[PDB]
């Protein structure tokens, strides 16, 4: 009935909570680097790509039944990946997808508040920002 703000005082929290999530957020912020490169370097993955990505062998989902309550932790800080619920094979189920924050999302409004180069181009060049490497 109130939203969260979200801050620096919010960490103050979520500070001791960390020891399970730390994985996670370290999967979603480092992905995400050269993510914003790239267009998404995930494009549509399951619940468990992250679910899984707690431990890589076949103790994998051993921390996978922890998670429900490190999303506790996660979800007061850190979405650093898109939530949807999307139609596969005749079915609708729940995935998580990649977003990449800056340099991707640069854009103008009315007033052209920039300078000759440094960002894009305008008017020559009719691309996107992030290029072929």
């Amino acid at each position: 009935g109130s939203p969260e703000f979200r801050w620096t005082k919010e960490e103050e929290e979520t500070r001791q909570m960390y020891d399970m999530v730390v994985k996670i957020i370290d999967v979603l912020r480092s992905h995400n680097e050269a993510c914003q490169e790239n267009k998404d370097l995930q494009p549509y993955m399951p619940i468990p790509h992250v679910r899984d990505s707690l431990i890589q062998p076949h103790d994998r989902k051993k921390m996978k039944k922890v998670w429900d309550r490190a999303v506790d932790f996660l979800a007061a800080n850190e979405s650093r990946v898109r939530t949807e619920t999307r139609r596969i094979g005749g079915a609708d189920f729940l995935v998580w997808r990649w977003i990449q924050p800056s340099a991707s999302c640069d854009k103008i409004l009315v007033i052209p508040s920039k300078v000759w180069q440094g960002q894009a181009f305008h008017l020559d060049r009719r691309l996107e920002r992030p290029h072929r490497d």
